């Protein structure tokens, strides 16, 4: 009944806690601390401006500075004209990404049913559309 | 392109419960004047009681702060220490009500439509999936 929004807060603190650690290598390889690359995360899927990053992510203006800054700098971001896409370097970085996510996620996933996992996703894909149904209202 | 099509979603959606929770709970943060992120290190503690070590790699984002934050807590006096780990105040489970009563008033007002095999087989897939990445994680 609500054992699911608990659930859910540990369902997701846990692949929070499991991404850093496979991800701590190409971090460092790369300077970028996780914030910074979990900001890679949320301009992966579309170009914001940072005080749409901030909103997005509940954390203090200023450290969305500090990272939006230190990663420009580090020609990982591509700014455009105050709206922040990704630099071409930075996109090497999401494909390899994706490529350690992809070797573990299919290793927990071998003995899925795909016509299983559709409907779940059907499930998510609907829930997920009422939940930004809610950025917006207000 | 094959796979990372369900992760990709995976992750634009706790994405969206992310952005969401933090706008519905700003106000509430303010109103009781804490941050997010020690909100965060709040809710880890409405479980049961840690150890600056035991949030560590355990929260992911290194171990400096844990204690900065943890601070606030202790002197704004809402979550009491132990000896290194840590409790909850006992008027910071106020909050939490606080936090976990709002965070249904919406939920269920946005899954009530469904009714159960439904959504228990989503949990039942998420389980398996959460006892998986657990299992596999094992380190420092």
């Amino acid at each position: 009944i609500e054992d699911h929004i608990s659930f859910l807060e540990k369902f997701i603190n846990d692949v929070n806690t499991l991404t850093a650690k496979l991800l701590k290598d190409l971090q460092t390889e790369y300077g970028i601390s996780a914030e910074q690359s979990h900001v890679l995360n949320m301009l992966s899927i579309e170009a914001l401006t940072v005080g749409q990053i901030t909103e997005k992510q509940g954390v203090n203006k200023a450290a969305v500075s500090r990272r939006v800054k230190k990663l420009l700098n580090a020609e990982l971001v591509k700014l455009e004209k105050k709206i922040i896409k990704l630099s071409n370097k930075g996109k090497k970085y999401i494909k390899e990404r994706k490529a350690i996510m992809s070797h573990i996620a299919s290793d927990m996933t071998s003995d899925f049913d795909s016509k299983e996992i559709e409907k779940v996703r059907q499930v998510l894909e609907i829930i997920d559309y009422r939940i930004q149904s809610y950025t917006s209202k207000l």
